[PDB]
């Protein structure tokens, strides 16, 4: 009965019926996005109204639509025809993944390019690549995908091992026209295979790994109620799933004594982009909003027990829409489990003779997704001591190219003739904060060094300073690792026993942000990425730092536009947008399949509690 | 038979005999440090010569001694009388921990101070605190400890809850004179207790934690041979233990195909200091070299199975000397085990239809120690993919003071009237590098942003640059998080299959370094701490970045002095000294006992291997 429950197959079918009956779902229509809408604010006393938000595509060439419907009242709440040159194109469809290769398969330019390289068209894979926005005037208002080719030698060959450099094509997937084919010249196609399951490459597999058994004889310490509501070691939350963002956390709160204390209203990865830094015209247009353009949630994997999730695992199976509004289940797409996490607290005292040791543990909510060559794990952790943490795990196969004779300042060689262009993976965590409720503010905290002198005669003193961010036009902050810069979210109206506003402190990894020249297309389209921290005033229609329609959108949209409203953020319903990412110069070790690398952030309680919240934890 | 084996009780007793027979170990003598010496370089074909290094104290007031002996040949190799005003005083003795409180127990100044506060002397604990070097001219050449007082209400009371502010005393532990007693005035002594085992404070303990069982039915995947030699998943190392540094790693190498490939010759935490930033005269002299002054290894705890080390655990029990050269065993002072570490690599390919997932794991070598209020865990991790990682875990009880009426810019309030002065914990990792052997160099690598223009028309290109550090006078580097700064250790004479020097890349957390004013005493005594990275030329007598005798030493010694030699580090036997630490502004959550916080660093292979070194890992 919780408004925050996961979408049911039944609900998805109702949406399809509603649209179909309203005439909005003819045979040429396609569902590119379907997601349930969160309950609105001002409903501290309201009745069930489940609404869903739909983006509908037309394959015949008609204008696409944005539509909101109520699945409790079977009504179209809103239906609007979009102008895509203006507000952007709809997310890429999985059904379009095969299209580029097929269109080029009958184009003479393409075939001429393939023949010159002596490549059999039936062996040539073409990645379905988001096109972004550059100089091609005929592209405005058209649904374009760009194509880069990789030879697959046999049905189970890793095509990534065999990039075709010096060649790219653009295609209009609607009109089914190949608009441009560009051959800058021939590069040898790297020859080695990258088949990480070939005994010829793996070699004799190891027999040295003895098993590690992790079990819970009394079951797990967390309970799940009403499908997705979690209670665990004082924590309370709802686990959501959206096809764009993937796993989303709702109503994170902590049970302190006899109060249920809210901390974060909604946590999600609201965007993730992969900009490439290779100035070759074959790739310099590459920037993949894996979240905004492709929708990470639709491609979450079914996690295999013992393989993908070890221990006592509890699965949720989130239901999504297909392109035709049928409900599809992602069997075991979400793992939920608790794991030991080493020592929590420990002291042996030289005076009391007391020896004290307590173990830590964390609740994990995770899922893993695939977007082309990439595979990402998205993990949320709740710790006994009140800490909240996110962690992304980056693996899969590196996006490949030729390695240029003479080397490169922008590409790494992984194997003979084989290159990997430099890129970043930059995430945006959207945190709808609710520290003891919605009245929150953000302060930027820096370490303050003090000069030796009067009142600091020995020159040992150091301090800190906090700066309240009061309006959106001054809540665009950058990192400063050198001065230990963090950001504190507090409630100015809720004090702890020492009469201090309760707060939580954000600790960022301080990784480099978007490296692109500010004048670049990507800088404008991914402006969120150019700064570590943004704070906005909450609003119903400000969901992604890149706006609702990322694909082939002009730029400026999203965060840069919202903060133009310059709204009061000093003791209000606010949202923190945290930029964090990996700058990836590929190594030989990354090839032929890459070991997990990680990035993330965490928040620790800062005067939230009146003392350590883990004194009541028993001693094993 | 390995030269790198742990010291045996038998060996310790021989050292004592040798010294005793040589006349160096009379009843007034004390052993303040005892440690075995590593085999020297140039012994690619030498015979067993076990030597030990001793620091001997005299309680009658005679000059202390440094002595080196051979336990295989029962000879004094060297014995030297130290001038402590010049080269520093010997490490604090555990037997001196009780001394300050006792000396003050009969001093009229002290008693007057206690009586004014109405504190029963028999309830007044006095921390035995390292004194450092300030303005007190009569202190040069004397063995001084400073005292700060904490009331213990009953045998099992946490005295930390009850600091006596506005009062400090200095004592000469040798002459047993109280040199100065300083009362800046009375502060109320905070009243609440901090007894984290009192049901009155803990409240009803939790019953919600279900058990988590971690077992290995076929035993562990690592073997231990000759006491301390570890082989695990291609890795080879020797696990050492020194009473100063604690757990030390020797001969880290990786078995690649049919070669044993060295990576690091010796890894240790060579120093750790805790500077306080409270300008009160009562504490402004506080800087505790937990490693250099107190010796962390002597206070390692015996780790309790199921409590301190979970899973299939293999213990080493390192033997140390007591103050009288008797061998004492630290039962189970070192845990060695392997743990699961989530996903190692994963890809589901849209073209081959292959789905691939492999699990990760790490070998842990750890120990946990107590120094007064502090308790630290020191963890070394070796990962399947070649990654080497260190992690310090900081817990225990915060060092306390009064909280000043009117607040403080340098102290946090944890409870009514109770303060916690701001401080840092700053570590120095000494890494005697051996990348494919001893011919190594270090490059500093930064991200390079490129300006939009000719040859970068779209403004998407970004690159990097590496700068070889050639001489010691230019190998003192600072962090630059903003430009993703890392440091690469490579062997210029050993290339990978792509003809690139094999390397390992150091990734630092980029935490703030020493915040003290450069003109401070601590800045000079802890100069290593003022910069993130130092590279030196290897030498036999350059062990600690702070020199051999930290206690009451003048300053300048250690790293700043070694790099003055300005030696060739470009393709030579080199050592990286990495500074890393926590800047700790204590929170309410830290009280009455603090949850673990962490800091560390890691190194990842960078073109070391010709491809991913984990293709041969089997698929669960
Ligand atoms: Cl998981
Ligand atoms: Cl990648
Ligand atoms: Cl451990
Ligand atoms: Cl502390
Ligand atoms: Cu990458
Ligand atoms: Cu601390
Ligand atoms: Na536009
Ligand atoms: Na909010
Ligand atoms: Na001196
Ligand atoms: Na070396």
């Amino acid at each position: 009965a919780s408004p925050f429950r996961l979408a049911s197959a039944g609900e998805i079918s109702e949406v399809q019926g509603i649209l179909r009956t309203a005439g909005l779902l003819g045979p040429e229509k396609r569902i590119a996005y379907l997601g349930v809408l969160d309950p609105a604010r001002g409903a501290g006393s309201e009745a069930e109204d489940r609404r869903f938000r739909v983006f509908i595509h037309d394959v015949s060439g008609a204008r696409p639509q944005e539509v909101t419907v109520s699945v409790t009242n079977g009504t179209v709440i809103s239906a609007v025809e979009l102008d895509t040159a203006a507000t952007g194109e709809l997310p890429v469809l999985e059904e379009e993944f095969e299209v580029v290769e097929q269109l080029l398969a009958t184009d003479e330019r393409w075939l001429k390019a393939l023949a010159a390289r002596n490549l059999d068209v039936s062996k040539v894979r073409v990645a379905p690549l988001s096109a972004g926005v550059f100089e091609y005037a005929e592209e405005r208002g058209r649904r374009i995908l760009r194509g880069l080719a990789f030879v697959q030698d046999f049905p189970e060959d890793s095509a990534w091992a065999h990039p075709v450099d010096g060649l790219v094509a653009y295609v209009d997937v609607v009109s089914k026209e190949v608009t441009r084919v560009i051959d800058t010249g021939v590069f040898p196609v790297p020859a080695e295979h990258g088949n990480y399951t070939d005994p010829e490459l793996t070699g004799p597999l190891r027999t040295t790994q003895k098993p590690i058994s992790i079990t819970q004889p009394e079951g797990p310490s967390f309970t799940v109620t009403g499908g997705n509501h979690i209670e665990w070691e004082k924590w309370s939350l709802d686990v959501g799933f959206d096809v764009r963002e993937g796993v989303v956390l709702h109503n994170i709160a902590f049970r302190d004594g006899d109060r249920l204390r809210p901390i974060i209203n909604r946590a999600s990865i609201a965007e993730m982009v992969v900009p490439y830094g290779d100035p070759s015209p074959i790739r310099s247009w590459q920037n993949y909003f894996d979240t905004g353009e492709y929708l990470v949630g639709q491609y979450a994997n079914s996690l295999e027990l013992g393989c993908d999730c070890l221990g006592d695992i509890t699965y949720l199976s989130p239901v999504i829409s297909d392109a035709f509004g049928n409900p599809r289940e992602i069997r075991n797409g979400i793992c939920m489990h608790e794991e030991d996490w080493g020592i929590l607290a420990k002291h042996s005292d030289l005076w009391s003779g007391i020896n004290y040791t307590r173990r830590n543990r964390r609740m994990v909510i995770s899922f893993f997704t695939t977007i082309g060559n990439y595979d990402y794990g998205f993990y949320w952790y709740l710790y006994l001591d009140g800490t909240i943490e996110f962690e992304a795990k980056a693996t899969g196969v590196v996006f490949t190219s030729a390695f240029p004779e003479g080397g490169s300042d922008n590409i790494s060689q992984l194997a003979p003739g084989l290159g990997a262009p430099f890129h970043q993976h930059i995430f945006s965590a959207r945190l709808d904060m609710a520290i003891d409720g919605f009245t929150n503010r953000v302060e930027e905290e820096d370490v303050v060094r003090q000069t030796m002198g009067p009142g600091n005669e020995r020159g040992n003193a150091f301090s800190r300073k906090r700066t309240v961010l009061t309006r959106e036009s001054e809540a665009v902050r950058e990192a400063d690792a050198r001065t230990g810069r963090t950001w504190i979210i507090s409630n100015p109206e809720s004090k702890n026993r020492l009469n201090e506003p309760v707060g939580y402190k954000l600790h960022a990894h301080n990784q480099p942000t978007l490296l692109a020249d500010p004048g670049s297309s990507i800088a404008r389209r991914a402006a969120f990425a150019t700064k570590d921290l943004w704070v906005t005033r909450y609003a119903d229609d400000e969901r992604y730092p890149t706006g609702d329609f990322v694909n082939q959108h002009s730029g400026g949209a999203g965060l840069p536009s919202y903060i133009a409203q310059d709204r009061d953020i000093d003791g209000q319903d606010i949202v923190v947008w945290h930029t964090f990412g990996l700058t990836h110069f590929p190594r030989v070790e990354d090839w032929p399949i890459m070991p997990v690398d990680t990035v993330g952030f965490k928040l620790r309680p800062e005067g939230f509690f009146d003392r350590s919240p883990v004194l009541d934890v028993p001693a094993n």
